[PDB]
């Protein structure tokens, strides 16, 4: 089974979201500084949970696991997605662009609201 491997990637997605947390409210109280360590530490998040969740996806291959891949296909659109406008938002901030940087924070907070219960649902089905 995925399980071990599964629960794995999930603490490092529920870590990207306490930190988004916590960096919207750094970025609307205005301590700049601070947002930046954070985008930093949702890099390495981000980082870490693609390469998990690709070798997931490779090993409920392996396993012949139809399930398991349609599902963990799904969470990868959004996931994806969400990392995208996460690089967006990065480069936002970096030209001090606090109007794209909220729109891309706000479309990410969905997004990664959308993936938070997704993650839900594929934990009861495995």
């Amino acid at each position: 089974s995925v399980k071990s491997e599964y629960a794995e990637a999930a603490a490092v997605g529920q870590e990207a979201v306490a930190v988004f947390n916590t960096m919207k409210a750094a970025f609307q109280n205005g301590d700049k500084e601070a947002v930046a360590q954070y985008l930093a530490r949702l890099a390495s998040l981000y980082t870490r949970h693609e390469e998990l969740l690709n070798r997931i996806l490779e090993k409920a291959r392996r396993e012949g696991n139809k399930e398991a891949v349609t599902l963990m296909n799904e969470f990868t659109a959004t996931f994806q997605t969400g990392k995208s406008i996460f690089n967006a938002m990065v480069a936002a901030f970096k030209n001090g662009d606090d109007d794209s940087f909220e729109s891309y924070l706000q479309a990410l907070e969905k997004v990664t609201a959308k993936g938070e219960t997704l993650a839900d649902q594929i934990a009861k089905a495995l």
